[PDB]
């Protein structure tokens, strides 16, 4: 059923609320024994957000392998993606750990470190060229090259050096600076030129790792992301871009990550997304 109808259908109706507990309720549950060791504890920063097992992506060293962090597969769309939570004091040194051993070339940041004024992830990339920044539990350095600030995200260049090999690479920070503190944007607009803006860059291509998504948790803003791309890549692969359901691709999603898309409100915002960016992918 074309997705704009089945949207016209769930507005008339109000029945937003009642689709979204229906994937809540069909959701994949798998264990994530890892996250819950006692020895993690201050590696996650919500108790109830966690990596299944099967999913997780483990850092390349014997002491602790774990990071709060899943890699999402989607195997049709030949499209994948990290999907990790805003990293802790404890925690910034793992996060550019992951970003060197997986072999990304992009960092697409959904928040802002300070939001409803409390803190929503540490301050973990240089702010001033001339202040570069040093992890010593993971022996990474990282400097800021440029910075381009515009009216709804911001693009920075970032240097990751490896001190163990003196390896350089060139790191592209995406950060989407207006997502409301408060429900979600009035229109996908902003957002879908962002996720444009990352398609261009080379950051979700497979000749990289796969990019690495975050927000607070991982799940809403982020899910919201990888779900709008991959939904999009399939309505221009296929035949029938009517074909494409959008509640079917979230639960293939969930496969991989608990939670993804956290309120009734983010899942109509999908849709809408979806349904206005292909009014480009039909050839406009
Ligand atoms: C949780 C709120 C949700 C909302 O996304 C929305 C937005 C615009 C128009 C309709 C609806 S809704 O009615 O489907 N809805 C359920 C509702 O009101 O509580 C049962
Ligand atoms: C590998 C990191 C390197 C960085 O030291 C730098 C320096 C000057 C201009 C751009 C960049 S960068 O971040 O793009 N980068 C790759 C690049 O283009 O080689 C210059």
């Amino acid at each position: 059923m074309e997705m704009e109808k089945e949207f016209e259908q769930i507005d008339k109706s109000g029945s937003w609320a009642a689709i979204y507990q229906d994937i809540r309720h069909e959701a994949s549950d798998f264990p994530s024994r890892v996250a819950k060791l006692p020895k993690n504890k201050n590696r996650n920063r919500y108790r109830d957000v966690s990596p299944f097992d099967h999913s997780r992506i483990k850092l390349h060293q014997e002491d602790n392998d774990y990071i709060n962090a899943s890699l999402i597969k989607m195997e049709e769309a030949q499209r994948s993606y990290i999907l990790t939570q805003g990293p802790l004091p404890n925690t910034v040194g793992h996060f550019w750990e992951m970003v060197w051993e997986q072999k990304s070339r992009g960092v697409v940041m959904l928040n802002r470190v300070m939001e409803k004024g409390s803190l929503k992830c540490a301050q973990y990339w240089p702010q001033k060229e001339e202040k570069e920044m040093i992890f010593e539990d993971t022996n990474l350095k990282l400097t800021l090259i440029s910075e381009d600030i515009k009216s709804y995200y911001t693009v920075r260049q970032l240097e990751l050096e490896n001190l163990t090999t003196q390896e350089t690479r060139e790191i592209l920070h995406f950060h989407y600076t207006t997502w409301p503190d408060f429900g979600v944007p009035e229109s996908p607009a902003s957002f879908l030129n962002f996720l444009f803006k990352v398609r261009e860059s080379g950051s979700l291509s497979p000749e990289h790792g796969p990019v690495v998504v975050h927000c607070s948790a991982g799940i809403g803003r982020s899910g919201t992301f990888c779900l709008a791309d991959t939904c999009l890549l399939l309505m221009d692969k296929r035949k029938d871009p009517s074909s494409v359901d959008i509640k079917k691709v979230l639960l293939e999603m969930r496969k991989f990550r608990m939670g993804l898309i956290q309120t009734a409100d983010q899942l109509r915002f999908s849709y809408l997304a979806v349904i206005e960016g292909a009014k480009f992918i039909m050839g406009d």
